[PDB]
């Protein structure tokens, strides 16, 4: 049993690596054959996947905030705004609104 | 040896998919025991990286699209205001111009 023991754990662990755990533990990471090597390798990939992980979620918050600034200036010029053209600022405004929601969806969809 | 070829050839397997590079191919995929097995395990995680990828790389354009309208809106609403309120108008085509500019370096730096 201990010949297929090591074959079945490896096989578990690439199902939770293609399911994107990287909260799973990998096997017999503390061997010191060929056996002990292999598992290292998979433990080296389940490391590099859980750091792209991290580095995209800060991306997306680098790129929200930079996208606030424009909303933001755009909604305080158009409240200066005469009255012979409210139906122009109002406008303007509905599409500040669907500006916002495509990045809220964004951010829903990776979240 | 033979014992070690294989063990060998799974390592680089392994350094290929963690530095990202989906076109390296995976060897003794074609094997019936247990090794052929352990292979094709490999090759299904690194088929998953590839499809991700590419989901991830059509997400993109729809948001880029969505994005798109609103920023179109604004403009010809503008355009059509009266002169004393230029000033108003002008500032925000160059908010816009800012939302475009931001959207276009995500994608650059993905592409």
């Amino acid at each position: 049993s201990t010949i297929t023991r090591p074959i079945i754990e490896l096989s578990n662990t690439f199902d939770k690596i293609a399911e994107g755990n990287l909260e799973a533990e990998v096997p017999h990471q503390n061997r010191a054959d060929e056996i002990g090597i292999l598992a290292k390798s998979i433990e080296r990939l389940r490391r590099s996947l859980k750091q792209l992980a991290d580095d995209r979620t800060l991306l997306m918050a680098g790129v929200s905030h930079d996208l606030r600034t424009p909303l933001t200036r755009i909604r305080l010029a158009t409240e200066m705004m005469s009255e012979q053209d409210g139906y122009l600022a109002e406008s303007i405004n509905k599409d500040i609104e669907e500006c916002n929601a495509i990045i809220e969806q964004f951010i829903d969809y990776l979240r």
